[PDB]
């Protein structure tokens, strides 16, 4: 059961990475202004 | 109490994801002007 | 305004710091087990 | 070891807090402009 | 100045992503145990 929960935590951290990359793309749009 | 502690980390990581999505909404508004 | 949206981003980052501190406390308890 | 991995995770979260504090500082500098 | 600050925010988010990748490495070894 502990191993199953550790796999869930890794999935949630990967989602944080995806959203941070979306923020970087938005910061580049702002940099053109 | 390891399963309890891992479930509490799951909830905190989900809350982090929610905050990142709220930040993206604000960056989009900033880009519009 | 620009000022309004930057201040809201600051509040959301401060909330992320609060949650990271709670995550550290959960890891500290796991380490003892 | 389990102890090594949990102690290193705690150190990485503390480094994340330091980055968030610097992100807040950059937003405050943007606000002044 | 505004462009310099936006580029610094991009660098800080890239540093966050690197820390999150390192956290995933540690959770991966804990899951194998």
């Amino acid at each position: 059961t502990q191993e199953y929960l550790l796999k869930e935590l890794m999935k949630l951290l990967k989602e944080q990475i995806k959203l941070l990359k979306e923020q970087i793309k938005m910061l580049k749009e702002l940099e053109k202004q």
